[PDB]
């Protein structure tokens, strides 16, 4: 008998997929929609420039 | 793990926008106040002339 060491293997086999890929597209996002935070930095004071004059 | 990347990030997305605009907006201000003085300027002398003869 080794049936449970099988088992065990369809039980790792039937992973999560962590929600730490969901999560981090989300934050992978974060990191995309930080490029388009990267972008809004170079208006930020061109912006701020029309604003201020 | 990055995440913490992301969030200096965004700790540097929200910038501070110095009040190194709004004091110099202010000494903007300065700068066009003193186009009202360069006016003034000219009328030192003049109002002086009047105040003399």
């Amino acid at each position: 008998f080794t049936l449970i060491e099988l088992m065990i293997v369809i039980a790792i086999v039937g992973i999560l997929a962590a929600v730490a890929l969901p999560a981090y597209q989300d934050y992978t996002a974060r990191a995309q929609v930080s490029e388009a935070i990267l972008l809004a930095e170079g208006q930020k004071s061109a912006v701020t420039e029309y604003y201020l004059n």
